[PDB]
């Protein structure tokens, strides 16, 4: 059997409780979604099927805006997207928003597909809507994905008879809101969206027993913490770069529930995220909104350049564990590396070790990929006894959050055989 179960919560509906003591590391479940597209800032930019970035893909003959590292994946991707590709078509000008076409998929994929794995433990007939929580705003904004989708998909489905039984389109978007999973690269860039309707069953924690990582589009679940017979599992929905305050709004306006986890309670970090001046990380955090813009759509030349504006402003700075300034550093290392500025990117990584120690407790894979790519650098520039703690470090990390089942850690494996092997040759 499996190592975890549904069960019905006291309020928060279905979650998902150990059936067994886990322990750090466990490998808990593990799933290929049941529908994932490319995320629009990475359209053109991945593989729309492995979601890797490579420097030459090939787009799709007939729609010309799926595109593919390799024939391999074009073929593998083809059960998934050979319905979407005339209405990409037949849309030619227009591209739908990133929820209409993985609904599409969805759609697609339970007419059209035999029954997922990905729906084990629960379906996407049985996510939580929380229609009755919805604001009207809110409410309005599904009724235009609804016509958006029937815009979109008008080429392959004209009425309910081309839909699943009793599938309602609002319904289907309210689930796609609170349980869409982001589908981030080796590198935690996000690249792209899915839906795993098993992994949904997790309820929200600012302090979670379990991590979410992705290798592709596949998705490992793993205990991070010790965690008791019966205990529920847990993962955070939100980065954790932000104040108990940001948490609240976006888990009131996407999730709809009210977070009383210890943290929010108590406000932990939420002082320290906050140090500096106001007047400055306020235009910091106004600032982040097109940096982070730029970094979606890989824009790195435009990212540094506002990066560096801010880190080496002419005017008042902020420390780095701001949460702000944190941000804007680790997008300018992310930006750095991309454009080969390997000493611009350290000086970058190696500030933000200290924040993220504190920002990113016990093992998270945010971390310790953060963790891995300073040690990586440091090999790159010959700094061996210091690559080595970190690359030591980003192991320790990771092999609770990645595992033996994610490939990056036979890649810090062999990153740390090599820094080992330049130790020793002294
Ligand atoms: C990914 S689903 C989690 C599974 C959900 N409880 C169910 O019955 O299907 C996310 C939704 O669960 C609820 N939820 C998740 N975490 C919660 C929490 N910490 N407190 C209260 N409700 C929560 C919210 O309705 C949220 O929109
Ligand atoms: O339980 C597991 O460890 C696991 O890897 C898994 C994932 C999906 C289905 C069955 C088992
Ligand atoms: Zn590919
Ligand atoms: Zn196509
Ligand atoms: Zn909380």
């Amino acid at each position: 059997p499996l190592k975890v179960e549904k069960f019905a919560t006291a309020n928060r509906g279905n979650g998902l409780r150990a059936v067994t003591p886990l322990r750090p590391g466990e490998l808990l479940f593990r799933s290929d979604p049941l529908a994932y597209t490319v995320c629009k800032g990475s359209r053109g930019v991945v593989c729309d099927r492995c979601l890797l970035g490579k420097e030459k893909l090939m787009r799709c003959s007939q729609c010309r805006v799926a595109k593919y590292c390799s024939a391999k994946c074009q073929k593998k991707a083809w059960p998934d997207h050979k319905r979407e590709c005339k209405c990409l078509k037949s849309c030619k000008p227009r591209y739908p928003p990133d929820s209409v076409r993985l609904l599409g998929r969805v759609v697609f994929k339970l007419m059209d597909g035999a029954p997922s794995e990905s729906e084990k433990l629960y379906s996407f007939y049985d996510l939580e809507s929380n229609i009755n929580k919805l604001t009207e705003d809110r409410k309005e904004g599904l009724r235009q994905l609804v016509m958006t989708f029937q815009h979109f998909m008008r080429e392959e489905i004209q009425d309910a008879s081309q839909l699943p039984p009793a599938f309602d389109l609002f319904e289907a978007f309210a689930k796609v809101i609170c349980n869409s999973f982001t589908i981030c690269n080796a590198e935690m860039q996000e690249v792209g969206v899915g839906l795993y309707p098993s992994i949904s069953l997790l309820n929200h924690s600012c302090d979670p027993n379990c991590s979410i990582v992705f290798n592709g589009p596949h998705l490992l679940l793993r205990a991070v913490r010790d965690i008791e017979v019966g205990e529920e599992l847990t993962i955070c929905y939100l980065d954790m770069l932000m104040t108990s305050e940001e948490r609240r709004k976006q888990l009131r306006d996407q999730y709809c529930f009210e977070c009383d986890c210890f943290r929010c309670q108590t406000q932990d970090k939420d002082a320290d995220m906050l140090t500096g001046d106001e007047q400055v990380w306020k235009e910091v955090q106004e600032s982040l909104k097109k940096i982070e813009e730029l970094k979606a759509h890989w824009k790195w030349e435009q990212v540094l350049a506002m990066c560096q504006a801010i880190i080496s402003s002419n005017s008042e700075r902020l420390p780095d564990i701001n949460i702000y300034q944190l941000k804007v550093l680790d997008c300018a290392m992310d930006a750095c590396i991309n454009l080969g500025l390997l000493e611009e990117a350290l000086f970058y990584g190696t500030r933000t070790m200290e924040p993220y120690r504190i920002f990113f407790p016990g093992s998270h894979p945010v971390r310790g990929v953060q963790v891995m790519k300073v040690g990586k650098l440091q090999l790159h520039q010959g700094m061996f006894p210091q690559a080595m703690k970190n690359l030591r470090l980003a192991f320790d990390i990771m092999r609770v959050t990645h595992g033996r089942e994610h490939s990056l850690i036979e890649d810090l494996i062999l990153l740390l055989e090599e820094c080992d092997a330049n130790i020793r040759a002294s």
